[PDB]
RNA sequence: CUAAGAAAUUCACGGCGGGCUUGAUGUCCGCGUCUACCUGAUUCACUGCCGUAUAGGCAG
C-alpha cells in the first residue's frame, strides 16, 4: 500500500520490548479480526537478522482511511502509554519490496506422530520408527508469543522478513499482517 | 649433550590358646537477631488441519 503507520514501543521500566511488541502483535491481530479484510500489512523496520530481534518499531501498511480509523479503535486502549504514534503518511519512493509471511515447522515430532496415529490407524512404535527425534526444526528467526482466543495455547509465531524485490505483486494478507501473497514497501 | 650411559629380589609358610573393666554423680543461672527487596529473562517451540508422506504448506 501506499499509506504507512510506524509504531514504536516506548522503552518500559517493567516490561522487555518482545513483550510489548506481542502484546501489540496480538491486540493488532485482534483488529484486524474485527476489521476483516486482506488488505493490511505489517513490516518491522529495526529488525536485526544476526541476532533475530524485531525491533522496537511495527510498521503496518494499508489504505489512509484504514489506518485513522485503527487510530481511534480500542484496540489501542490499554497500550496507549506504552506506545508512540506517527502520523499515517505516504511511503517514500523508490524502496524495494519483501514478503512477511509466518514460518511453521515441524518442532513436535510426537505431534506429527498423533497425527499418523489419526490418519493411518498406527501404533505408537509405528509411528516412532516411521518418524524419528531427528525431524525437529528450530529455527533462527525472531518471534513473538501469542496466545489464542479459541484454544487455550500459547504459541511462537516466528517471522521471517522474505528477500528485497524491486517491484510489488498482487496478494492478499492474513488477519494477523502477515503475506499471504502481499508485498509491503521496506525502508 | 642431564652424578651421563646399564640392571628380574624370589621360591615356601597354621598366629591360637584363655579371660567379669567396675562402683558413684545436680550442668546452670541470663538474653530483642533486625532492616529492604519485580523471579521474569519472548522462558508454554503448543494444539490441530491439508497432504500417502517423515516432503512441503496452513490455522489460532
Amino acid at each position: 500500500m501506499d499509506h504507512y503507520l510506524d509504531i514504536r514501543l516506548r522503552p518500559d521500566p517493567e516490561f522487555p520490548p518482545a513483550q510489548l511488541m506481542s502484546v501489540l502483535f496480538g491486540k493488532l491481530h485482534q483488529a484486524l479480526v474485527a476489521q476483516g479484510g486482506d488488505r493490511i500489512g505489517v513490516s518491522f523496520p529495526d529488525l536485526d537478522e544476526s541476532r533475530s530481534r524485531l525491533g522496537e518499531r511495527l510498521r503496518i501498511h494499508a489504505s489512509a482511511d484504514d489506518l485513522r480509523a485503527l487510530l481511534a479503535r480500542p484496540w489501542l486502549e490499554g497500550l496507549r502509554d506504552h506506545l508512540q504514534f506517527g502520523e499515517p503518511a505516504v511511503v517514500p519512493h523508490p524502496t524495494p519490496y519483501r514478503q512477511v509471511s509466518r514460518v511453521q515447522a515441524k518442532s513436535n515430532p510426537e505431534r506429527l506422530r498423533r497425527r499418523l496415529m489419526r490418519r493411518h490407524d498406527l501404533s505408537e512404535e509405528e509411528a516412532r520408527k516411521r518418524i524419528p527425534d531427528t525431524v525437529a526444526r528450530a529455527l533462527d528467526l525472531p518471534f513473538v508469543t501469542l496466545r489464542s482466543q479459541s484454544t487455550g495455547q500459547h504459541f511462537r509465531l516466528f517471522i521471517r522478513h522474505g528477500p528485497l524485490q524491486v517491484t510489488a505483486e498482487e496478494g492478499g494478507f492474513t488477519c494477523y499482517g502477515l503475506s499471504k501473497g502481499g508485498f509491503v514497501p521496506w525502508f
